[PDB]
């Protein structure tokens, strides 16, 4: 038997609107990412998807049949059980241009990527390279680019793109990332890129003893029509640990809380709850590490958990010290070009009084800008972020032609 244990790596899926991701995710997995009813209704991918498997091989078989996601070597002629190598999960993200700071969000919790590059489109589509640009500047540096959908190409156009692709990371970060061509839809490769994952997308080192966060992407109320009163919970909070590690019984809160009233003015109370339980998928854990999207049970009122209402926010241990910050000064760099666009824009330089949007962790916030220098921006948010550390990542955003579109970054200095 394989042990049951939580996913140990967090791997995006990127790229251009229908390319192919969702349905690469479902070739690995089994699984179907999308949930909402509008995504099912439109066929697209509007929140960040996810889904688990185990990953083993089959030690006397050859690569890359060898690897496996089920306990069984049959398939490559084998009655052995494979070796477990290690449960991993994806981050499907969305392609649509209007979506771009979802896509963000979930790269902020990335600890490799795939960025699917259909091969039947032209290259490179707007959001190929917008989706690989956001990639490079938050670090997720452990890539595997693959070429999808080359059931309906030629072998010769396929070679063409593959050369195309090899150029466009000449001279980049990305140089060296490898390229895998696969069919999705007719579960082609899959093998190839399960040992791709293996090489390229390995566990990062974590640290256990650091101070605890876990970043807020999801949050349900888990009551289900039907249902005996002795099987009701409490709001359940999703997302990803990204330093330390949690446990049943500990005390948390959540920052920056909930928007409230003091003294005249907004505020924003920290939720104080304690951990009842901790899911990953569909099993139950006694404590949570950094990979995969956990489920965190509380004891809070589930109306203030019900449809992702603490998206953005954080979890620590009840007595940590998290800065909670409603001005921010940040150190940025600008791009030369709007990546995004169709079109290709110069990026103008940021302004006094201009609102941008602010990509923090799973956080996105508009906020004005108050001061203006060289290298150095300050911020009036519109509601508070939590900064867990020094020098966290921000990802700078400006409405250009009617869209929100990245044009810089930063470091959110403490
Ligand atoms: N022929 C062929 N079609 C594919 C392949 N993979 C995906 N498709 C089709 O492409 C369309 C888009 O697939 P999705 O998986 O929804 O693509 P996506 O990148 O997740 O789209 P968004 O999440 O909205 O950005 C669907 O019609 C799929 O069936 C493939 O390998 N070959
Ligand atoms: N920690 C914890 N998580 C839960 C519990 N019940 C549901 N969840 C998680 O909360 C998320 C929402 O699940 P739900 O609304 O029931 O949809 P479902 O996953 O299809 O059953 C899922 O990812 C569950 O794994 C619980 O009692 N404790
Ligand atoms: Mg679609
Ligand atoms: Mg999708």
């Amino acid at each position: 038997a394989w042990p049951k244990v939580q996913p140990e790596v967090n791997i995006g899926v990127v790229g251009h609107v229908d390319h192919g991701k969702t349905t690469l995710v479902q070739a690995i997995t089994g699984i179907w990412t999308s949930k909402h009813s509008e995504e099912l209704k439109r066929g697209m991918t509007i929140k960040l998807g996810y889904a688990e498997t185990n990953i083993g091989v089959c030690e006397s078989c050859k690569k890359p049949e060898a690897y496996v996601t089920e306990p069984s070597c049959k398939s490559c002629g084998s009655d052995d059980e494979p070796k477990f190598l290690r449960r991993i999960s994806f981050i499907d993200a969305p392609g649509a241009e209007v979506l771009m700071a979802t896509m963000l969000s979930g790269a902020a919790l990335m600890d490799g990527a795939i960025l699917v590059v259909a091969a039947n489109e032209p290259f490179p589509q707007p959001q190929t390279r917008e989706h690989f640009v956001a990639l490079g500047i938050i670090g997720v540096k452990n890539l595997i680019i693959v070429q999808n959908k080359v059931d309906v190409v030629s072998k010769e156009e396929a070679l063409s793109q593959y050369r195309q692709i090899k150029q466009f990371t000449k001279g980049t970060w990305a140089e060296n990332v490898p390229i895998i061509p696969v069919s999705a839809l007719h579960k082609i490769n899959i093998d190839s890129l399960i040992e791709g994952i293996e090489e390229y997308i390995k566990t990062p080192y974590r640290d256990l003893s650091q101070k605890p966060v876990m970043l807020v992407i999801r949050s349900f109320d888990v009551n289900k029509p039907g249902t005996q009163f002795n099987e009701l919970k409490g709001g359940v909070i999703g997302g990803s640990i990204i330093q330390g590690l949690f446990k049943v019984d500990q005390e948390i809160k959540v920052l920056p809380g909930l928007r409230v009233e003091k003294q005249g003015k907004v505020s924003y109370e920290p939720i104080f709850t304690k951990i009842s339980s901790i899911r990953f998928g569909d099993e139950e854990f006694k404590e949570a590490k950094p990979g995969g999207l956990v489920a965190i049970g509380t004891y809070l009122d589930p109306s203030l958990t019900k449809a992702d209402n603490l998206l953005g926010s954080i979890i620590t241990l009840a007595d940590a010290e998290v800065p909670v910050l409603w001005n921010i000064r940040i150190k940025y760099n600008l791009l030369e070009r709007v990546v995004g666009a169709k079109e290709m824009l110069k990026v103008d330089p940021i302004r006094a009084k201009e609102t941008l949007m602010l990509s923090v962790g799973s956080s996105t916030t508009l906020g004005i800008v108050t001061s203006v220098k060289k290298d150095e921006i300050e911020v009036e948010l519109r509601r508070p972020v939590a900064v867990w550390s020094n020098n966290i990542r921000t990802v700078i955003s400006r409405q250009i032609a009617g869209r929100w579109r990245m044009i810089g970054w930063g470091l959110v200095e403490i």
